[PDB]
């Protein structure tokens, strides 16, 4: 999962190529979430990468600490807010009890599991990790609703070059029983010489079955919001799973 170059070499690029829109909305969800848990609220965020969120949430109060697969992840996060919150750990590893109140896993990390069989895994460790009553929110992939095009990123290089760094990406669904996607990716920045492809297999990337098995892994209550707007789902990508740990 974190071995992929995207999250290693590339960590820090990553970010630049995120939409700076799409962080704060959905950092803000969290937090909002976070207040309707109470205070104190320990928070875990699965696939912290650099910790934007971390450091949105610790400046709000929050007791919040993170993990991610990638060394270079973490290392970029733990420069943001220290070593003692970060921690290189796969999310199959998650083996807490009640420690957290709130859990967060955003930008298709839960799609890194291997296959059904692997999500279900890590969603039962992700319920145990939670008190009674605790909530998770989980940020996925809805494959059909993937856009029909490769989409394409032009940022400026190291020294200002314009559209000296371009991005390419495409996401497709993969003719596979279980529900997956094929999430592929292009680097180059033309200054320095570099040019990756590299892709991703995103397991159970549809809304409806990722919902069925959050409801298999134990979770009283699963809600699917078509964004951080709260609105139901309907035609949204990357819409996001508000699940509840019964009392
Ligand atoms: N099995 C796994 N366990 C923990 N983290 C994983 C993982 N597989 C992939 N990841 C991590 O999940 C991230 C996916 S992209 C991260 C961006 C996301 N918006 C965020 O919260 O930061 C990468 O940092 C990658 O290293």
């Amino acid at each position: 999962g974190g071995g992929y170059h995207l999250f290693n070499e590339l960590a820090h690029s990553y970010d630049l190529h995120t939409p700076p829109e799409n962080f704060q909305h959905d950092h803000a969800f969290v937090l909002e979430e976070a207040r309707s848990l109470g205070t104190p609220c320990r928070l875990l965020d699965v696939g912290c990468g650099t910790g934007a969120l971390l450091e949105k949430a610790r400046n709000a109060g929050i007791l919040a600490t993170g993990i991610d697969a990638s060394p270079k992840m973490v290392e970029l996060a733990q420069a943001r807010v220290g070593q003692e919150a970060v921690t290189l750990r796969r999310m199959e590893e998650i083996d807490e009890e009640g420690a957290y109140d709130l859990v967060v896993s955003l930008c298709w990390t839960i799609h890194y599991s291997a296959g059904r069989a692997g999500l279900l895994d890590v969603l039962k460790r992700i319920h145990r990790a939670l008190r009674p009553g605790g909530r998770g929110i989980i940020q996925i992939a809805h494959a059909a609703h993937a856009p029909k095009r490769t989409l394409e990123s032009r940022i400026p290089g190291p020294n200002g070059e314009p559209d000296d760094v371009v991005m390419l990406f495409r996401f497709r669904p993969a003719p596979t029983e279980e529900p997956s996607m094929h999430a592929e990716y292009v680097y180059a920045c033309k200054s320095l010489n570099e040019l990756l492809y590299e892709n991703h297999l995103l397991s159970m990337t549809d809304a409806h079955a990722f919902a069925a098995c959050a409801r298999e892994a134990g979770f009283a209550q699963v809600t699917v919001y078509d964004s951080s707007k709260r609105a139901p789902f309907s035609a949204a990508p990357n819409p996001l799973v508000c699940v509840e740990k019964a009392h």
